[PDB]
């Protein structure tokens, strides 16, 4: 954008900065692959590591945090990593590192928080219920106004050992840190006592980098367009793009294939006691699939905590799968084995990604997909596009199709006994 | 609406004309109905009693004309009918009534408009392609200013005796056969050589009387409220309900059923070489059914003309029906048996209906249930509610349900062979 070139559409300044993304997964103790060429750092190890690094700040966006056997009232081995995490996170304030934790408002005092306050950590409970009658769901890391994770890893041990997860890291991207620390800001104004939504943000909030100018950066030594979303609507300043039109971008923007991975899918406002019917992202997909033959795989997990309604829905878009009209679209069933060891820990063996990826776009969020998570709930999605064929979308391809092929996906009729753990979808 | 009781919103006039609606069937020749405990009259007797009663004026927008057997190629006794309603119009404009008919533009010369043209009645093509890509769909006749027919039978010899086809009259209701005669008249400027569609109709088209303002009538002794949409949305003046919104807007008042019986049922824009996807009835219906519990019935008509991509959406939305959601959607098949003397009588044997009837609302339509005939192809519906238990209403739900009951409808499971007919989507 020169003004001469392109008039009033200034394009913003661009990044310069070496950003490099990894992917990192949580993979359930007991769970393996055979093929997967290729695997990924675990969750625990990039924190620990980011942990280790941090010399100036850590901001946090979390849900809950159970990271002892103590907060979940257990004495399992697997927990060691949380509780680890947890260790070292006591290390940081202690030596001079500014740390500031904003989570949803819980039902309780929260033994985690308290040892962190008392270890110097700023901590601020958001009530997302009073405000916009959702809770503050968000999973992030900013470290150093550097780097930052961002994924579907709760601050929870089992999120690191016993739940899978993915999400990923992005190193040395100093540009997208300090905006995605525009969205931490959000949540930490208005953690405050008395603090109502602004009807419009101050500046300070407000962001050049989105769907229409999304921030040029240098990804692993090639350029890419990055921004990040968020939500909900009444949480974005006006440059901010929210969570469902970015992620609506990417399922319009598909020529090819839409492969997506997310825990819980539903075309509804799951909450609302007086229910609605939500088919934004419904009907994303089957135009996607009928208008433009774009190969649709849906990849939902199913725990003995799975709503049942999900299954009707979830069949009916399988419906669309025919001859006539050349629509492709598959629906599978991801189910974490348990064993009656791991069956005493309360709330584990279920697959907890949230993210999807195309031919052209990866797109890598906190939020389920159903209607609350992105018109109440607060959330972030980070969107990347690279025209080289390699990067950061092929590994994330290559995860879902991993994922995809794995014997822990099974079809709509397969049978509730031969998935090896609770499935009230089968 | 008294400017002191209800500000700037003036309720229009009510009608004081003794209005009378009678439903008109068209049952081809070998459908029984066992139970069936009341009849309505047949189409060529409503159509040949409107024509003997004429006095001072016939308009008709129609689709196409084929009302002898010489027009079809054909020797059948069944075609008399049209041949005599032929007849009979022929015999309007040499006695004083005068004729005006708009017809679609036919891909060649017609014998019947010919004939009538020669009688002194005034023939108009209207050609919608290249005014809107749409065709002149709509079927109706308003006589004297007074009666009207409204319903899905086309100027079809086939459409009296081999088509089943549902349709009103409505008789001694000047006031709505007026507001109909703005529509036709829509489509009477538009049949003469070089007009354009205004991009402000002229406020003689305009009307008083839609959704926001129905029109108050005494319907058989009783008040209604009654109005008429038209389509596409070019066609409509400010003041005319679109056909679509209309449509919906039953869909959404519903709160026990939702009975739909129509031919063709397509959640897309069948033609649009590049294709779209066009969920707007669609989701009406998911609403409907999920949010408020609706039961939904839809009867499709299946002949070896079908599209069989009809198929994978009519079971999409099958897959609705479930204990959890507590969701009733169900969908049946309507299959006109045929003979192998009937086979040869080209393009009949087939459901025409189009129509929709609540606990609350009726509504017939002109038009098949797909996007073309509700952005731009030409049709109009009428719209009655009546606060009683009986009516208007209470007939068409008890045609409804005959057909339903009918052994002429099948499950989507059901085999091609029990049918009696080519059923492209079985
Ligand atoms: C953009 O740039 C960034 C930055 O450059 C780049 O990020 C790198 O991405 C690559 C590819 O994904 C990463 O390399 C992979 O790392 C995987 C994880 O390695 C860590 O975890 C290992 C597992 O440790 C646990 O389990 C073992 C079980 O045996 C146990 O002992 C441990 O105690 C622990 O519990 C760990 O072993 C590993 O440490 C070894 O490897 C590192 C290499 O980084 C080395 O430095 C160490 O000294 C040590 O030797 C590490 O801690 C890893 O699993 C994976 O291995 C795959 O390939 C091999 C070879 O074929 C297979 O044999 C194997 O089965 C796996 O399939 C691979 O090595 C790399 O770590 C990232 N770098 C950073 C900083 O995160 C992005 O990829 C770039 N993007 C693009 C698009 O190019
Ligand atoms: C609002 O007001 C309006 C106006 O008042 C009102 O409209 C009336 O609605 C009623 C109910 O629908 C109508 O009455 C029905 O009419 C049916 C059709 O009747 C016509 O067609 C008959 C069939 O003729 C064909 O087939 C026979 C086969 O045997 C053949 O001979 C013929 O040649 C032809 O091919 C025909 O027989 C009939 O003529 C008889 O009946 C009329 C009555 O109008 C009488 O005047 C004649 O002299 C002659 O006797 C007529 O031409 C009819 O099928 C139906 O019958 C049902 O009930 C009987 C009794 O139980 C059953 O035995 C039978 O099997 C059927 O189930 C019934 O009679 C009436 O015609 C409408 N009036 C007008 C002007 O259209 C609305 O209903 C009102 N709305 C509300 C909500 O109240
Ligand atoms: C979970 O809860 C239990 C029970 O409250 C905690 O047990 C405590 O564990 C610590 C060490 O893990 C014990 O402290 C130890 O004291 C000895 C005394 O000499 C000292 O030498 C050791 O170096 C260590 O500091 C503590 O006594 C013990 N408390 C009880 C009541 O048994 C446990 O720490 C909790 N875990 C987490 C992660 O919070
Ligand atoms: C369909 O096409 C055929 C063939 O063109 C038409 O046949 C015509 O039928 C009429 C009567 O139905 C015949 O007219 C008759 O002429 C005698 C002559 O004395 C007269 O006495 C009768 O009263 C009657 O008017 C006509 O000759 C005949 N034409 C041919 C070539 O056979 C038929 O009429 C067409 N049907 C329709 C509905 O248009
Ligand atoms: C991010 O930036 C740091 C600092 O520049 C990089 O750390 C360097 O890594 C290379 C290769 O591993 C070493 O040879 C240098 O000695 C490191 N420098 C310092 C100051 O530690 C780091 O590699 C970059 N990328 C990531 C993912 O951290
Ligand atoms: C519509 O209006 C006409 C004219 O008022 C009605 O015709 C009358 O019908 C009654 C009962 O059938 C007869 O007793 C009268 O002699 C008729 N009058 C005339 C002038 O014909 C007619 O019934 C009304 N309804 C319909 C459906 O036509």
């Amino acid at each position: 954008g020169d003004l001469h070139l392109f008039g009033p559409n200034q394009r913003p300044a661009p990044c310069y900065d070496p950003c490099e993304a990894v992917l990192v997964e949580s993979i359930p103790e007991g769970l393996e692959f055979p093929n997967a060429t290729t695997s990924n750092p675990s969750t625990s190890q990039a924190w620990l590591g980011l942990l280790a690094g941090a010399h100036s700040s850590l901001d946090i966006a979390s849900f809950y945090w159970t990271l002892t056997n103590n907060d979940t009232h257990t004495q399992e081995p697997s927990a060691q990593q949380g509780e680890e995490v947890l260790q070292q996170l006591q290390a940081l304030a202690p030596r001079g590192v500014k740390v500031r934790i904003a989570v949803s408002k819980p039902n309780g005092p929260l033994a985690d928080l308290q040892s962190l306050l008392q270890s110097g950590a700023q901590v601020r409970m958001v009530d997302m219920q009073k405000l916009t009658h959702g809770v503050l769901h968000t999973k992030f890391w900013v470290v150093d106004q550097t780097h930052f994770y961002l994924g579907s890893a709760n601050m929870d041990w089992r999120s690191l050992t016993q739940v899978k997860e993915l999400g990923v890291v992005m190193y040395n991207c100093s540009c997208l840190a300090r905006d995605l620390t525009k969205i931490f800001e959000a949540y930490w104004f208005l953690g405050q006592a008395g603090s109502s939504i602004p009807s419009t943000w101050p500046r300070s909030f407000d962001t050049r980098y989105n769907q229409e100018t999304p921030m040029e950066i240098c990804l692993n030594g090639t350029p890419a367009l990055a921004y990040l979303a968020s939500a909900p609507p009444p949480l974005c300043p006006s440059g901010r793009t929210p969570d469902l039109k970015a992620l609506l971008n990417v399922v319009d923007s598909a020529r090819s294939f839409i492969y997506i991975a997310v825990m819980n899918y539903l075309p509804t406002m799951e909450f609302s006691h007086p229910r609605r019917f939500w088919p934004a992202i419904d009907d994303g997909l089957r135009r996607a699939a009928y208008e433009r033959g774009v190969k649709v795989r849906l990849l939902i997990s199913c725990w003995g905590h799975s709503d049942p309604s999900m299954r009707s829905f979830l069949l009916s878009l399988a419906a669309l799968h025919d001859n006539h009209t050349h629509s492709d679209i598959q629906v599978k069933l991801f189910v974490v084995p348990t064993d009656e060891s791991q069956a005493r820990i309360p709330y584990a063996r279920v697959n907890h990604n949230k993210y999807m990826v195309t031919e052209r776009a990866s797109y890598i969020g906190t939020s389920n997909w159903s209607g609350s998570y992105f018109t109440e709930t607060a959330g972030t999605s980070l969107l990347v596009t690279q025209n080289g064929h390699g990067g950061l979308r092929s590994q994330l391809e290559a995860v879902f199709l991993r994922d995809w092929e794995s014997p822990y996906s099974h079809d709509l009729d397969t049978s509730a006994n031969s998935v090896g753990n609770a499935c009230r979808l089968l």
